[PDB]
């Protein structure tokens, strides 16, 4: 029926897409198919800041304001529970895998830009962050004003209700216009997921082999154990059946998985949770777009193990706990930086800079970054899916401890 | 009366500009005239995204998204019909005339750009859309909105729909606003008018004499043919008076002529279509700013004439069927280009560098480019007047084979 | 209580830098205490484009155009006669305080562009000015709206006036959310008045000793005058009392002082102009704005007094008339530039420019600038505090003589 049909333009894509990398024709793609999925892509973009903004003035609306302090204070401590178990598994599998058995050949401190990351959140003109599309500031003035419109209505003075009310319709017609349009689009999500991950395994799939097939594999084995361990596990403790919460998910992770982009799925992710997941927009339309943006699960696995894969292929010796303070100044940087395509490999390679390595054309190091680089797409895909996979398993949780799930939904 | 006045206002300044560039003084046009006109333009600048969002949100609740496909196939079979007129006229007037009989001395492929262009109809953040002007997603965008909005007020719960009402009406009441605007501007446009016309005559029209005026000649000639025979013709055949609509049609034609922008127009054009064609805003607020921006009559008619000018000055031989496809392959690199000024030069430059000529200084392509360069803003005018004519015609030609034409404004 | 907890904080944070500079600590304010009057500054700028646009298309619905026309007049009168006065104190208290009197060694004239910053008040993209939050535009486009927004609810049809009154009510509700929120930022305010004053004593306070102190004093000697003698004098002629008058301005008047941004304050002033003055919002919605954009107070003084000191500096003699007319040619050199911080230090240099001299390294005159720059700061607090509490006051004068000032709030 219309159901699991994602599921099957993503498996036929990539089939499809391994056949024609494999016969030479991955050229063709890229000109014939590509297109099908930049336009899913782009489409879905479109929706970010109306859907993000229309739902968190409503919601932050329909909510006390004692209510989203524990909303935002219980998911920020899911985040960093998650992100621990992230960097355990990175640093795991990275070493069970013993990433980089190749042979190559074989200093930077800066200061932190927290205190200046934390005012930016404040826009100094929310017009202007609406029209550069920066998430957290649109976050923060969208709960300031719903907010205010509430304490507006009730106030005494009918002219002050009645404007108030009117300008919370006005933002709640936006709302719903989008999760409509969001639902026309997911029509269309198949041919999309399929031109997507066809068009990267004709370029990209074609090298998963050898040692960088290891790599891969330790990658995937990663993010394995991140869900079916810590999201399963957590879900479990607070009473959600994690196999229900999979299936719930699934529009919304392979969606992740083929537009490599936690903020460009967010209209499916919200989607999803409202009418599967069943979740209060007070608590989603808060808590998915900030998880799209601090999210760390991904970024842990990946450092971790392309930190270990490159020390080894120039045959740099790197102890467990030299590697986890990598992998943690490596997080620290990465903080506040939204899902987007090759940003870990830029990451990856700041990392590397600042340890003090030479990246200049034909060294050691250079050549191991090439390889991760060549890899990175693949990479970024599984990145991006399990970080919106934990964003949906930390939603759901929380609006469980606060009674806003509806559980009627939950239940064959 | 206040009608007609806007005629006076443009042939007084275009006597006044002669006169005044004859005997020296332009630059005290220019210095004391132009800045009444400029800011007749930029009073009309102000008003295109707010009229086009509202109107185009509002037209397309009003209509099915069925009526609406409609149109856009209707309006886009009819700009193909009148730019192969545009071509013809182009071709014929400038050989007829015989450009270029003046004595100088006398390679590259680019691939096609259009998948993108039309992956760009997207707008990916319509809120960035919106604040750099770009009309094309802008329209994608509101009638998308336009669409959901009309379902979601047919839909059973009350909420969603006092909730669709409500921001209808906001865009209504926009729309409204700056209908009454428009209407408030246009009671200034005569000084406008005068205040253009006067400093482009004083500048560049003392220049149009010998060789530059047959190619004046020629281009006026093809839009005049463009006019009474392509406009006419396919008005009369759907039933439209053609000289009542002229007469419809001259405030937008003459603000067309000064302002030279399409785009920059289209408050003006929408109201005639409303007040004075009687077109439903459910066809106008999509077909009109769509036309203004994909109508390539202008383009045609110039690069036919400016073509064969350059190419008989430097006495290149050049056959009927080479022309034919030279203008051919500049329309296609031209569409989805707005009417701006200075366009169709840069244009026409390319198109000369993309056939292998020397443009460095002193050579005679560069000396025949610089003839033309120095008559452009006369020839604009006629380009912008031309295409902003051909859109009222398409427009009130489409509104007649949906029934969405009200009669009585057609009937003395 | 909470009143004056403001003054409270302004005072607490002068000692408390005062003495961190002085025994070397400043480094440590500037990382430990500054974050927060940064976040104070980017609370209130945040609100700066929301509430001056609702602000003043609703007060523009509520009032005429008729009187509208009467309060744009009447306030640029005002901000003539007191930059009058401005340049008047500037050239005196400068002279008094002989600024200057240490010793160093010891042409360009440029077209008037005010024609073109007339023109540059019409916004051509609306959208694009709100996101770019340059005032005047907006106040432009927000004035028009407004009007057109009450010929509609007057018109017959149903249908424009439910439309006119939904939109209307949209911007009511938003303004008034801003207005509320502006009422909980302040709720902060003094932690953020203690943060910043104590920045900028530890900083530049412990550098005003010697000439420069004299020069600081001589600053705020003149604007002492203009508050004390042209305020106050124009208050009481027109029948408010300015004892009341200073009270009622307090928490506008020091949150100028520490933001250094007359804009920045908007938020403020407004509540303070509603709130206290008993201004009604067709009045400060329109000339507040404006003001903050127009007044050259706080500049006459700040060049009269510098350029004096800088010619007696290098010994160049310059006679009041002299004097006189610099200071007239930068003031209109000054003219819609917004307050902004190190705006004037930028404005001495170039009015240093224009006059023919020296600004390379080494110079005495690039010396003598140098050492104005040093002490910017402590003039730039200065001058936005003026310049508020004159816009301030001749807001409420307007009111007055157009009956739009509430009188139980002026009476003990
Ligand atoms: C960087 C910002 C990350 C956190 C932003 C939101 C945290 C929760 C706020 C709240 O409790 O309301
Ligand atoms: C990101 C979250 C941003 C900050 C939380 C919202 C604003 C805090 C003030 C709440 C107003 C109140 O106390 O009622
Ligand atoms: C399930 C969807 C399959 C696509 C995503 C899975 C991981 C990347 C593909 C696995 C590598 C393909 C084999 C490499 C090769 O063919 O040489
Ligand atoms: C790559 C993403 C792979 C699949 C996403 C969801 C997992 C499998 C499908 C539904 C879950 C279930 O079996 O109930
Ligand atoms: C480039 C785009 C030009 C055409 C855009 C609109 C075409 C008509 C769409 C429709 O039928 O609704
Ligand atoms: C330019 C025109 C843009 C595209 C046409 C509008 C969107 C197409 C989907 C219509 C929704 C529906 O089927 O009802
Ligand atoms: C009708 C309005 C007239 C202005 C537009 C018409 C075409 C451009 C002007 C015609 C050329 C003017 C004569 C040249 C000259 O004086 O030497
Ligand atoms: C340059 C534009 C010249 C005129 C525009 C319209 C044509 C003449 C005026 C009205 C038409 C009519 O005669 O009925
Ligand atoms: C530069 C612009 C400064 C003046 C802008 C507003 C002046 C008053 C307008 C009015 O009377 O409505
Ligand atoms: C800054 C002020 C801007 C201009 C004043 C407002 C617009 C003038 C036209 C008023 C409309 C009318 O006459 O009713
Ligand atoms: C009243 C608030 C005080 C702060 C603002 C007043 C003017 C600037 C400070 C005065 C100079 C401080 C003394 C200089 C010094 O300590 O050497
Ligand atoms: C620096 C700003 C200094 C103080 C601002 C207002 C003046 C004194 C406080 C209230 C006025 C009063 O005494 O009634």
């Amino acid at each position: 029926p219309v159901l699991w049909k994602i599921l099957w333009g993503l498996v036929l894509g990539a089939v499809f897409g391994l056949i024609a990398g494999h016969f030479g024709y991955a050229g063709a793609v890229k000109t014939y198919i590509k297109p099908f999925g930049d336009l899913f892509v782009r489409l879905l973009k479109m929706l970010v800041m109306p859907i993000v903004l229309a739902s968190l003035v409503v919601g932050a609306a329909s909510i006390s304001p004692a209510r989203l302090g524990r909303v935002g204070v219980k998911i920020v401590v899911y985040y960093l529970a998650t992100s621990a178990m992230a960097v355990f598994f990175g640093l795991i599998v990275g070493r069970l895998f013993n990433v980089g058995a190749n042979v190559n050949l074989g200093i930077e401190a800066q200061p932190p830009s927290l205190v200046q990351t934390l005012l930016n959140i404040v826009p100094t003109n929310p017009f202007a962050s609406l029209a550069k599309g920066e998430v957290l500031p649109v976050i923060f003035f969208a709960i300031i004003l719903g907010i205010a419109i509430t304490y507006l209505m009730n106030r005494n003075e009918e002219r002050v209700r009645k404007s108030a009310e009117t300008l919370l319709r006005v933002f709640d017609g936006l709302a719903e216009a989008m999760y409509l349009i969001v639902g026309g689009v997911m029509q269309y999500a198949p041919i999309g997921v399929f031109a997507l991950i066809a068009y990267v395994m004709a370029e990209q799939g074609v090298r998963v082999v050898g040692p960088l097939a290891k790599v891969v594999g330790a990658v995937y084995t990663g993010l394995f154990l991140q869900i079916v361990i810590t999201y399963f596990i957590l879900l479990k403790v607070f009473g959600i059946d994690p196999i229900k919460f999979i299936r719930k998910a699934k529009d919304a992770m392979i969606t992740a998985f083929v537009t490599r982009s936690s903020s460009g799925t967010l209209p499916v992710t919200m989607r999803v949770a409202e009418e599967e997941m069943g979740v209060d927009k007070g608590i989603f339309s808060f808590t998915l777009p900030l998880g799209a943006t601090i999210n760390m699960d991904g970024t842990a696995l990946y450092q971790g193990v392309t930190v270990l894969f490159v020390a080894n292929a120039i045959g740099h010796p790197l102890t467990l706990g030299q590697q986890l303070v990598v992998v943690l100044t490596a997080v620290l940087a990465s903080i506040g930086t939204a899902g987007v395509p090759g940003a870990g490999a830029i990451m990856l390679a700041m990392v590397l800079q600042s340890v003090g390595l030479d990246l200049t054309p034909g060294s050691p190091v250079a050549l191991a970054y090439a390889m991760i680089l060549g890899i990175d797409a693949i990479l970024d895909m599984g990145r991006t899916m399990v970080n919106v996979t934990g964003d949906l398993a930390g939603t759901v949780i929380v609006a469980k401890t606060e009674k806003e799930l509806d559980e009627s939904k939950w239940i064959s």
